[PDB]
């Protein structure tokens, strides 16, 4: 119905805004719906723009695996996957039913890829410790970044010394100072760290305690 | 109808957002609705990412009891209560819909328990009193925090020392230094830690204090 | 219709968040809609929780009345005037009516009461004057505190002292300490207190008025 | 027979005596024996006094849960869950055989609650470390306590602030003084706690150091 086609897409951002809205909305659809090839189309034509649909479709068709489960650029194998123009999948065939089902798979697969935005290499620099935020709500958004803006899980083992080295970085200078100073820094968990810049963060100075720092001086000279 | 459950999906956050809404929103529909094994699917599959309805659906087979009334992992009795693929459940009939009953209230118990977003261990050790706020207030913040991401009631007599400690730890820091201290602390209740605070907070400074002892300062010397 | 039953749900706050939505909105259904007690347990079922619908049931059955106009816990009157389980109403009987005109009116009582969240002792009591606020506009907040917290009408003449001394209490400290000491205050008004507050927050010192006793000082000595 | 529920009687301390024991016995005879409701009252009349039968009664019917998993105190649902009287439930009827497993169900709660003996607040504070005991055999016996006495789990991480709260309090005075002014305290696990207690409580005196400081002393001066 083309109501629920103009809907789908009134009520979300759009792909570029924020790709996870649409590419969970689709992916429900992709099941309660059971949309043929060209019903995708549709799906696609009516809730992404052009160059949205573009990156989907070629991030779609480098998704598709051969036989060996590997990648494949083999134009005969991307088309049978993932084919540009109407293919003549039979419904009422297994054989049909199947290409349908990897189909739908690898239209998923496209729009979480091609949501990726190329690694936002440049989203997950930009978040720096503000000046009253603690290093665990801090670490927090860091890790959002790395979810939202890249490939990389910030919760992997393989991944601490990368998040580790961007909180390092990123934190307040007075705290990034600290922790890059810790002996056998090697050594230091991505919770070791928190530990060690709220150690920093939590015995600094406060406008109260400038006061009676100032109050100090003025009892000592 | 499809426009029932895309009106519930566009007119709720996410699960992930904030849980409770799809929540009670299922909550309500499995009674009003009395849906079957396919509806439920339909359900969640509609509402629910596929991560969320794979935590759900084994948050659900967790919660599954035996004629004993406690948790059983013995694949026969968590199937027959559970089931992951289509059982045949016959709603003519007490026994099928005795089975309905039980999914529904296990599938809400799923829903309930995946929420719970395994004990949020870091936003509640992330409510910190602000430099204005009141200690009641902050306390009940606080406890909201223990109500939206733990299993613990802020409330139950057994949760006192609890809620206590996180109190006087999160509290600002020259009232958790006095509390702290507190005569007899042990047996200070949480009322009594709250009315102990409030005395710090209201008898302190103010830039209209720190005048007027600016003022005497100078009139002192 | 599912239709209305669904929209009234999706354009509303829950009923904790905000009882006064909802509560409204069912008063003006049980008009206009007419419903029977089937009806009801719709209307229940699909707006309120399941933790909600049960405050809300047993704060009607404390609602009902003995014939001398009293509350009755007896079994018998509770059940007759509002049963848990289905009656046998024959809407087209004077009875029948009758018995659901007071169900309806019972079942608007008991989302009253359960609104009502417990005499809010803690929201009244966290109604603070803040530093630019006019004694007028507080007291209008205070008031707006008691309406929604609590059983008492803060404009009623039975509530003038109670809410006279949380209007001192809460006051910004410099003015609660002289509305404190005003002679004979036992016969001071909301009114007069209102007033007198406004002489201590109208003639009191500003950032121009510190800058002005700065520059007499200094002419001063 | 008689002969068995005397013996089980007369091997068994009573309930209010160690509630485990009785109700250990209880869920295993429910199930070999698959008891009906008028033998449950054999069963609980003979191992129970009045009041203990009493209070697992009460127990029983504030363990009914409604169809939506929740907690009821709706009398017809509370009654046909669990009966105070003889109900018409045929064990050749399906319907009959799960009403029997329910009220069984039940039956084993209300022990398992009654037994509870209301949150033995008491129990687990007179739980004080001996001055010969070390941190890790008296946390053992506070733990105990815990799970006798309270419905809270000591093992549970939510209950870690809990517990270690108690540990801290009713350490020899000593070890508590010291835990207490631990630096970063809140960041301290159980474990934590426990390894610095050992400090304390290993690298102390003893009636041979005791004489080897008064030797040392006398050499000294």
């Amino acid at each position: 119905s083309s109501s629920d086609l103009y809907n789908w897409k009134n009520n979300n951002p759009s792909f570029s805004e924020d790709p996870g809205k649409l590419t969970a909305l689709i992916e429900s659809v992709l099941t309660t719906h059971q949309p043929t090839w060209d019903d995708c189309q549709q799906l696609l034509g009516t809730l992404l723009t052009g160059e949205e649909k573009q990156r989907v479709l070629l991030e779609a068709r480098k998704a598709v695996r051969g036989n060996d489960g590997r990648p494949t650029q083999l134009p005969n194998e991307v088309d049978a996957a993932f084919p540009l123009e109407r293919p003549d999948w039979d419904y009422t065939t297994q054989r049909g039913r199947n290409h349908l089902v990897l189909y739908r798979q690898l239209l998923l697969a496209g729009m979480q890829n091609a949501g990726r935005s190329p690694t936002n290499l440049a989203k997950v620099k930009g978040i720096t410790q503000g000046p009253n935020e603690s290093p665990s709500a801090f670490l927090e958004r860091l890790k959002e970044a790395y979810r939202r803006y890249t490939p990389y899980d910030p919760e992997d083992p393989g991944q601490e010394t990368n998040v580790s080295m961007s909180f390092i970085w990123q934190s307040a200078p007075d705290i990034g100072r600290k922790l890059e100073r810790l002996e056998d820094l090697k050594s230091k968990t991505l919770g070791d760290l928190v530990r060690e810049a709220e150690k920093i963060f939590n015995k600094r100075e406060t406008p109260e305690e400038r006061e009676e720092r100032i109050r100090r001086e003025t009892e000592e000279k």
